[PDB]
């Protein structure tokens, strides 16, 4: 694979980051982050030439991005932004992503931990390299909550003091823009992302984030029980899926006014269906649970609720009283049928016919 072409241009690569972590964590990954002391393009190039693959050189970067399959390898010279791997390795954010294993065929099978990567790791813990690694790159603030997120890890005391001090020094605001929205984009990707949320609103991050953003009591209940609603129709149905973490980020710009969260969603390069939800949200929502609780039969609720999206609807199931509403439509109003002889009787204006029918059938 690698370290043929390694020793043959005498170089050394090595498997390096996230990827060694996770298969440390005994972690499936098909995304490979090579670094190589050495020139890692032509490695590269020579890599792809032998596997007959295609190569996508980028001298600016001095890296290169070839894919084998629905592998994805990207190699990367050694940098201190000529340099080894220790000083391209302690220039990124955490411990358990400071690591490297060697692809090269003599020292090949060895994780190369100089900051106790793993000690960190077995602790649950995440940790910076260094103590200015906040005010390096404020990103990392953010970045180390979703690992400790993610794994459950616990912020070492150096760590928590060093974020929390550049959380009160608002590095958080002046920090680059784009990206704090990809960190935030890649945050919500997560199934842990609710006690990633945690984490926010323990650190306070969103708050010198989003304009005019506090925390109260009642958005977090309705987080919980948006769990509850997310866990129990991703239990019920495997094929309606969507991506629930945007309806989070919903809950949570809910008491902010309709102008800046706009503004915000199209900031954040949000999906159509989330910010038409969004609108959907902030006018008509209202009388619609009004009308909703002032539904006396079963068709009426079907018709309310079929032009709505399914988003809406489980954003809908929050409430304990439209609870079996909800659950009822899901599993019985919308599955309604008919025959064929009723049809051509009623042929000898159809749809019109066919939903009468339906109000007909569907109150029982
Ligand atoms: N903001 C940052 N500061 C320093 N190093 C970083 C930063 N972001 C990423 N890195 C380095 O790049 C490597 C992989 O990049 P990435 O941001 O995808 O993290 P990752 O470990 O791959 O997370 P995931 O597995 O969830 O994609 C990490 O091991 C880390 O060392
Ligand atoms: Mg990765």
């Amino acid at each position: 694979m690698v370290g043929q072409i390694a020793k043959e241009m005498g170089l050394r690569a090595y498997i390096v980051g996230g990827v060694v972590r996770d298969i440390l964590l005994g972690k499936e990954v098909w995304d490979v982050d090579f670094v190589v002391e050495g020139n890692a393009i032509e490695l590269a190039k020579e890599l792809a030439r032998r596997h007959g693959v295609n190569v996508h050189p980028f001298p600016e970067f001095g890296t290169a991005h070839l894919k084998i399959g629905k592998l994805k390898l990207e190699f990367a010279t050694a940098r201190r932004e000529p340099a080894s791997l220790k000083e391209d390795l302690i220039r990124r954010d955490f411990t358990i992503n400071a690591m490297a294993i060697s692809v090269n065929l003599e020292d090949y099978g060895t994780l190369i931990d100089y900051f106790g990567g793993l000690r960190d790791l077995k602790d649950k813990v995440i940790r910076v390299l260094h103590p200015v690694s906040f005010i390096e790159d404020p990103v990392r603030i953010l970045r180390a909550l979703r690992f400790a997120g993610r794994l459950n890890f616990k912020l070492s005391r150096s760590t928590e003091k060093l974020l929390k001090q550049a959380v009160n020094l608002g590095l958080l605001k002046e920090a680059p823009r784009g990206r704090l929205i990809n960190e935030i984009k890649l945050a919500l990707r997560e199934d842990r992302f609710l006690e990633i949320l945690e984490l926010y609103r323990k650190y306070r991050v969103l708050e010198e984030i989003i304009e005019g953003f506090q925390w109260n009591e009642k958005v977090l209940q309705k987080l919980y029980a948006l769990r509850k609603v997310v866990d129990w129709h991703a239990l019920e149905f495997s094929e309606e899926r969507i991506d629930y973490g945007w309806l989070y980020l919903l809950i949570l710009i809910s008491n902010l006014d309709y102008e800046r969260g706009k503004h915000f969603l199209e900031e954040m390069s949000a999906p159509s269906w989330v910010r038409e939800t969004y609108k959907f949200m902030k006018f008509k929502l209202g009388s619609l649970k009004e009308e909703l609780k002032k539904a006396k039969e079963n068709y009426e609720v079907y018709r309310l609720l079929k032009p709505l999206h399914t988003s809406v609807l489980l954003l809908l199931m929050l409430e304990e009283e439209l609870k079996e509403k909800i659950k009822l439509y899901l599993e019985k109003l919308r599955k309604v049928k008919l025959p064929k002889e009723k049809i051509e009787e009623l042929k000898k204006e159809l749809g019109e016919r066919i939903e009468e029918l339906k109000r007909e059938i569907m109150n029982k």
